[PDB]
């Protein structure tokens, strides 16, 4: 046995973080050390601030005997939502963030930082809007105030999986739009949406 | 013998609004008592109405037109949504008479009764909403356009569910009305920073 313990503790990193814009989301740290102990982490940018104040995690038993083995790693909780106002440019492959971690034992030892990448993507790109049952309308071209109300209404009774937040638009010919919270949309073609009652009765 | 006409009282404010159902009531009387039938017109020629309509229940009984207790004639139907208003509004009306007689046959004068008409934003005046709380004053989010939406819709269940409420960039309402009139609600009685 040697008399002291020199290496430093040993991290697993999740290898598809994914986040759509202003939606709360959730990632887990796996550590473990060869003394069984961590003492605590740092979330940064290649060792510089982290940059990113919507990130958290629980310190939640941290530099506790036992809480880091290989049969009962240390798992940290990483948790937060992507502004819902920040910018995707137009390469998405740019529209990530890369960090990273590193962690600490009981005697001093620290890991060397290893990446971990948080990519963000708009709410339309989670969501994929099924079609509405038909609206009968009177006139394709010029919808009545009841029959927007009701595209609305088929529209959002289609797709319960989509954030109440969102908001369902009808235009004069039954074109839906629909606008989720972080303002990225999908489209419904008025084909889909409307037909003429008379030419259907 | 009985030489004397019914007399009859009209109300003096029919008003109607585009695509809503109505009603109001003659009343007739007669010195005997009965009377007999009545005849709605435009002054003696066809009535040209064909959404109103009215009930004969009670008609040609005796005793069902006395002063204490008088012939109560329900009348009812609905404007055309669609029925075209006059920029003078003096003329979205239409005038019209009765005429009523009783079982000796002698029947009254051509009595005016006129039947006002109004886009149903004439009718509704909408309550203010709980205010919502929004972080641009100038571009409302989307979740906040529906809460928006919602407050104003909780605040008036008078208004029609056929109503379609829409809000603007900076948190002005428009309701638009099943007949397709319009009512505003400004920003400030609806959003706040
Ligand atoms: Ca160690
Ligand atoms: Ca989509
Ligand atoms: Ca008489
Ligand atoms: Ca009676
Ligand atoms: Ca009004
Ligand atoms: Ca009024
Ligand atoms: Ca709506």
């Amino acid at each position: 046995r040697r008399a002291t313990d020199t290496t430093p503790p040993t991290i697993t990193v999740p290898s598809d973080i994914i986040a759509y814009r202003g939606e709360e989301f959730e990632f887990y740290f796996e550590i473990t050390d060869d003394s069984g102990q961590v003492k605590n982490i740092e979330l940064s940018t290649f060792g510089k601030p982290l940059g990113l104040n919507w990130l958290e995690y629980s310190e939640d038993n941290f530099n506790v005997p036992g809480n880091a083995t290989s049969d009962n790693p240390l798992r940290v909780r990483v948790h937060g939502t992507v502004p819902l106002n920040e910018p995707i440019p137009a390469d998405k492959n740019r529209a990530q963030f890369t960090r990273t971690i590193r962690a600490w034992d009981a005697a001093g030892n620290v890991s060397s930082n290893i990446t971990f990448v948080i990519k963000y993507r708009a709410q339309t790109d989670k969501y994929n809007p099924a079609d509405p049952t038909i609206t009968y309308v009177d006139r394709l071209s010029s919808l009545s105030p009841s029959e927007k109300n009701a595209v609305e209404a088929a529209v959002r009774a289609a797709n319960p999986q989509i954030p109440a937040a969102a908001r369902i638009t009808v235009s004069a010919n039954g074109t839906v739009t629909i606008t989720y919270p972080d303002s990225s949309t999908d489209t419904i073609t008025a084909n889909r949406v409307v037909k003429d009652l008379a030419s259907s009765r």
